[PDB]
């Protein structure tokens, strides 16, 4: 860890404090620019603002702008380091969301621990961004502020870890049940610590068409027992079921067809996944741990289908693939919130985006894609430069049959064409240089 | 308005919408440079700033980093648009940041627009930023906002519609006295629309030595003065002269020796300037309309010191000729706040800048500079290429005699050299050619 220490602090303390800056897209070097940038100019745009509300997003950069923010209570696995201290996290992910999608980011960190007067400092900052990604607040209060949050403010608002990763979760079951014939329905499927990711996975599943009759959850007090605790609260407990015994989670185990474990490591045992139905589909998404390490998970059950948060062995689950491509379709429809139609939209593109997959100017030497679409290939990589390409056009549409979007954009060609232009001049193309070397 | 309100509105959209864009500043190329800036490196910057949050500065951009909140309530003349209305005025002064000093700047808005909702947001706002920069706060709030906030935060909090005209006038009249040889000691005083503007600038006068005694304040509904209404309105009492039957503006001049006004349309007359006493010395600060016509007065009387604020003619006072500068010196030292006798070492160090200049790669042709410290050079035009190399070193020297700063600067030799290097790299060329050719 000495040499992942020392590498990453010099990364940007030396050439310049930190690794995000500010920097004007007008040309202005002479007078008669200064002139209409600032003072008897630029009052005249505000004009034209003042009485149209919606022109501002022509004349500003807030289509544009969406707002990572944070009150630094737990931050990636650190914990409550507290505000500030995750500073730099935050304008990590703004860098992303330049990168793979062109979104200017400020890196707000609110101070407040509060969850009420957090909700009033972003919500007073409305006019500033186009769109909120509030990142790293601990649970419970996370769950309060995105709900108020989204139900006052009138702006995307879209919680990273709340429905993130539970999109490429959800993309990556729907493969797994393409890949093995197990209708959605006759799927019986097992959650382990409902909170946070697996708390929207679990939703997202029942909106695409899991049944509640075929889910159970859980936890390290044991399955949502229907008398566990008087406190029969809906945020944890919620379609719960009758106690029956069920003490541990062995027996919840044997009949069942997911295992969606995204909190709790080491929660998995080598019984535990021989002791399960035709074909497992276990979702280890634990970044510090795996819930199981998947070639144990092969060895006992040679027809299974794994994924784990790492990139050591494949279907890798990462956050990047989802948000900045979510907020560049919902920015460019001009959408007024993030709903649940719109992560469907997604969700359909991630999936047709693994068994779709040819061309795409191959790497004639280097690379080793290899890829085709099977229990290794569930969900696309990390990287595929043809998600943006498929999740934002595909999230805009979804804004086109909701009446959430306040500009419609004509012509999804033209769309395609400029998302294709921008993803022609950001090629990663040395990882897989490093990737093929390694082997 | 066509040929200025249209070219106006469609100022560099076309293009790309919006000024200000956020660039990441990292190399941008490798995975592994994406690996160090989210998930397993930048977690390493985290704990030091944790440790101890000095840290940042190092490895966050908060050393370089401001934020022009506000509520939008009184942009530039247009009054109370709103937050969103007054949202291009704020990229503008970013760019502005970003052009003359190379500071990063977060166009925030707040949408509240009560006057104690605000502070708490601002509060809230403290961990993400270096220094506040509020603007557009209409009176009487905005003092009210600044003096709360400044007493929280442990960061400059610097307003821009009080201390934007009290240093550059303070260093006029510093300037004034030099060319008229007199002393503060005895000048007499006369202040026109205690304002935003203008309430906060005699304070500053009075830390140069201009007892409150010779200070007579004046409104629209005649003079300010205890005695004039039973109730004496608030933060106008130090200054409020006691009742002698002067009810108006015409007979309160006595014959004295400044006319600072921070007003709307023209209060004086030809008359009216013939009561001042030898040496006039007119501050018309309103910036749509002279408040005494200059050229006119100027006629009246001769050896008059008439200074304003539009260009057209000399003695201009303006804004950005002092605020990005000074902001230069705090987060070039670590300024925890902004004192009184670093806002004053901001006056005497652009004062003197008037009759210390010379050489500096002049022009052998063009530009027509003629600059001579007389009548009619009183302060540093708008840009001198050199302000921010005689005022950021000297308000960092004011900070660590203070004791107000946490970072010091060594020997100043470096600092000098670094502004320099960083005036070379900005030059503005095209207009003292544009200013040569049109006369
Ligand atoms: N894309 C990704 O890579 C990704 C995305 C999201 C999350 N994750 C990972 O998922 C995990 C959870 O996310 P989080 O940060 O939100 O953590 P968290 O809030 O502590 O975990 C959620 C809940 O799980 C329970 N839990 C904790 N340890 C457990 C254990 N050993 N066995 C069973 N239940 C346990 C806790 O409730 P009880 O203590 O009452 O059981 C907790 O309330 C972390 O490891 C995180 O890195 C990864
Ligand atoms: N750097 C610059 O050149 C600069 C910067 C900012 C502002 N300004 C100028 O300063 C003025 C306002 O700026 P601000 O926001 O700082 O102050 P403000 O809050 O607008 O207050 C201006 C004051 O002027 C008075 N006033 C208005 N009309 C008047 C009239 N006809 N006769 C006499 N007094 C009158 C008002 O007094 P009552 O409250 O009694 O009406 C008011 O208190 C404008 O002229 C503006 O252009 C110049
Ligand atoms: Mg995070
Ligand atoms: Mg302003």
């Amino acid at each position: 860890d000495d040499q992942l220490k020392q590498s990453a602090l010099d990364f940007h303390e030396f050439p310049v404090p930190g690794k995000i800056q500010v920097s004007p897209t007008k040309p202005l070097a002479t007078q008669r620019d200064l002139a209409l940038a600032y003072s008897p100019g630029v009052a005249a745009p505000c004009l034209e603002i003042e009485k149209d509300p919606l022109k501002a997003y022509k004349y500003t950069a807030r289509g544009n702008l969406v707002a990572v923010i944070s009150n630094g209570t737990a931050v990636l696995g650190l914990g409550n380091i507290g505000a500030l201290a995750g500073k730099p996290v935050m304008e990590g992910k703004g860098v992303l969301f330049k990168k793979f999608a062109g979104i200017d980011v400020f890196d707000i960190e609110v101070d407040e621990l509060d969850p009420d007067k957090f909700i009033e400092v972003v919500a007073a900052l409305e006019p500033t961004f186009g769109g909120i990604n509030l990142e790293d607040i601990k649970a419970p209060e996370c769950f309060y502020i995105e709900q108020k949050l989204r139900e006052r403010m009138n702006i995307p608002v879209f919680h990273d870890d709340q429905h993130g990763t539970a999109i490429i979760s959800t993309a990556a079951i729907l493969n797994g049940l393409r890949v093995v014939e197990k209708n959605i329905s006759d799927v019986r499927m097992v959650v382990s610590g409902a909170g946070a990711a697996a708390i929207a996975c679990m939703n997202l599943l029942v909106a695409l068409g899991l049944q509640k009759h075929n889910i159970v959850v859980c936890d390290s007090k044991g399955v949502i027992y229907q008398g566990r605790e008087p406190n029969m609260a809906e945020t944890k407990a919620a379609y719960a079921v009758v106690d029956d015994g069920k003490r541990t989670l062995d027996d919840v185990i044997e009949g069942a067809d997911i295992f969606l474990g995204c909190s709790g490591p080491k929660v998995l045992t080598q019984e535990m996944v021989k002791k399960m139905a035709r074909a497992p589909m276990i979702l280890a998404l634990a970044n510090p741990e795996p819930e199981i390490l998947p070639p144990l998970a092969k060895e006992v059950r040679p027809d299974a289908i794994i994924c784990t948060g790492r990139s050591d062995y494949p279907n890798q689950v990462n956050n990047v693939l989802c948000f900045p491509f979510i907020f560049r379709g919902a920015l460019d429809v001009g959408a007024t919130a993030i709903n649940e139609e719109m992560k469907l939209a997604a969700v359909r593109a991630i999936a047709e985006l693994a068994h779709a997959e040819q061309s795409e100017v191959v790497a004639s030497a280097y690379g080793d894609q290899d890829l085709s679409f099977g229990p290794e290939y569930i969900i696309p990589k990390p990287f595929d430069p043809r998600l943006i390409v498929k999740i934002a056009p595909a999230v805009a549409k979804a804004a086109m049959e909701s009446g959430v979007a306040t500009r419609p954009i004509a012509d999804f060609d033209v769309y395609i064409d400029k998302l294709t232009e921008f993803v022609y001049k950001t090629n990663l193309f040395m990882k897989p240089i490093f990737s093929q070397a390694r082997k």
